[PDB]
């Protein structure tokens, strides 16, 4: 058995009023009939919209980062106003911010746990680069990044938790991932949380993949046994997402 | 003369909507019978809110920060994005950015230069460390900045700008800036555009005064010939704001 699957719309830095109207309407019509959380993660700008006209109950909004406090921090975003704003839901730690906006372990540590102390749902990414692969450090390095966000939280917490698997060493390299090793480092995280936190945190744990998935390669993906979901990029401001939330049966 | 002046309300990384809410109701509520452009830089969260309610005409709401393209960006927000949003106004290279954020002189010049094209009105923010201004380089780092800025931008441009003024010497450093101090930093920009873009350029380009700013201050502030407004932080979310955009007349 699996626990509840995901499938996370990651819109990243993209989209118009008008674009998004249109998507958003493509799902409020969309026929949903099985164990389904559709998360719908937008640019800050158009959260308001999004919580507006998304209708569909098998959906949430999602924010796409944020600092732990308020404060002095122009520009930035925190949990606090998010929670009033009404979102419960975030994505931390993204290959993205990792990559060009300076966020260590223990940065995406540090927001996680602040995040779970609120409240919130949250989308906690880790992966390794292509250095990291070729080297043979795939076990290594995530098992480091999931060490570093375990050490910060409580054994209740990890219900409030979900982990996405990027490969980025497959991400922009012409590297090309296949299921097969999606499922390998799932089972990994897997073995991870199951022998340091419990068998039974493990088996409720939903890990997603969040490497390239589409409307074809969707289901091969699924059906991995340790494939929970997805986080996706690209596809996920076309159409097409709805053939993906369908990949999940 | 003065060019018409900016009193300007950096809301930096706070509010909720209630509270939002009644700031933004005492304003529509309240007299402005001059020459003033009031700003409101509010975080991206509440840019819809306030875009809905903020109805007093003497108003325009602007972004905190933004990326110059969109794309492949978690968490961050283009100025395309804005744009379609209905956003035309920006604060670019804060001093907290600058510290916190890796923004570099040429991160912001390229941000700047982006928005200018795309038809935004920008504050554009430089100032110097205490460690700058205690070995007596202030005038060798703001020019620098300012230049780097420059550098991109066409005579035409300028018109679209604006300067804003931070001594971050005097920022959580226990220092203590006064009127003098701020209208001799003031003077140095000007009497930079002035030799190195136009003298006509120069008495049309607004400078504000971003350190320290409450109800108390304003006035002596303003009343300094280089200084055109205020970039301000704290007071701007009391109500003593309203005090200081009549410190502008």
């Amino acid at each position: 058995s699996k626990p509840q699957p995901i499938a996370a719309a990651n819109w990243k830095c993209n989209g118009s009023q008008q674009s998004l109207s249109e998507l958003i309407d493509l799902f409020n019509s969309t026929s949903i009939n099985h164990d389904v959380q559709c998360v719908v993660a937008s640019t800050f700008v158009h959260l308001a919209m999004t919580k507006e006209r998304l209708s569909h109950p098998k959906f949430v909004i999602a924010a796409q980062n944020a600092i732990a406090k308020s404060g002095a921090f122009t520009g930035e975003v925190s949990l606090p106003i998010l929670k009033d704003f009404g979102v419960n839901w975030i994505v931390l730690g993204h290959s993205e911010r990792r990559a060009y906006y300076g966020e260590t372990n223990e940065i995406v540590a540090d927001k996680v746990a602040a995040a779970v102390a609120s409240g919130f749902m949250v989308i906690a990414c880790i992966g390794e680069t292509l250095q990291e692969r070729e080297s043979g450090r795939t076990a290594v390095v995530v098992l480091t990044q999931i060490a570093a966000i375990a050490k910060k939280l409580k054994k209740a917490d990890w219900a409030k938790v979900v982990i996405a698997y990027e490969p980025v060493w497959a991400i922009g390299t012409g590297k090309v991932a296949t299921p097969q090793q999606a499922q390998e480092a799932h089972a990994l995280i897997r073995s991870w949380v199951s022998s340091k936190i419990g068998a039974d945190v493990a088996g409720e744990l939903r890990i997603l993949y969040g490497g390239s998935v589409n409307g074809k390669n969707a289901r091969t993906l699924y059906q991995q046994r340790d494939v929970n979901g997805f986080l996706v990029g690209g596809a996920s401001l076309k159409p097409e997402f709805v053939d993906i939330i369908k990949a999940t049966q």
